[PDB]
DNA sequence: AATGAGACCAGATAAGCCTT
DNA sequence: GATAAGGCTTATCTGGTCTC
């Protein structure tokens, strides 16, 4: 009797949580393994008909081996650099309203940008 | 000579990414 | 079974200069 639906639901919920949680301490493997199983157990206890503790361990072992092996601080930077690259690319800075460039005092002084700045070195 | 128009430094900083 | 929403990048900001 394999239980595909609840298994899924547990594997999907927890894996998403684990990707983020591993960064809180980078617990060494033996502790991380216990951590993730324990999160599988907390969701499981929610279901009207929870899976067995053995099944919880299996789904938990899976997430924890994958995530311990693939995740790392350098890892997180790489992701954040890739996203940040997309982000800086389609992002534009607007004029800041309280700046010389924006208030344009030369326009009010009758003269132009370049004359205003030449008259300041003096 | 002294302006303007514009291209230029070079340092700083918001916006935007993902999809929590 | 699948890969990271806060560390990071890019575009443009800025006060100034400088030719033509």
């Amino acid at each position: 009797h394999h239980h595909h639906h609840r298994n899924y639901h547990l594997f999907e919920k927890v894996r998403k949580w684990a990707y983020r949680a591993i960064r809180q301490g980078w617990p060494v493997f033996s502790q991380w393994l216990d951590a993730v199983i324990q999160r599988v157990e907390m969701y499981n206890a929610s279901l009207p008909v929870p899976l067995s503790p053995a099944e919880c361990r299996a789904i938990g072992k899976s997430i924890a081996k994958y995530t311990h092996r693939k995740f790392s601080p350098e890892g997180f930077s790489a992701v954040q650099a890739a996203r940040g690259r997309k982000g800086g690319t389609k992002s534009k800075r607007a004029a800041v309203p309280t700046s010389a460039r924006s208030l344009k005092p030369w326009e009010a002084l009758g003269i132009s940008r370049a004359t205003y700045y030449r008259k300041l070195k003096c």
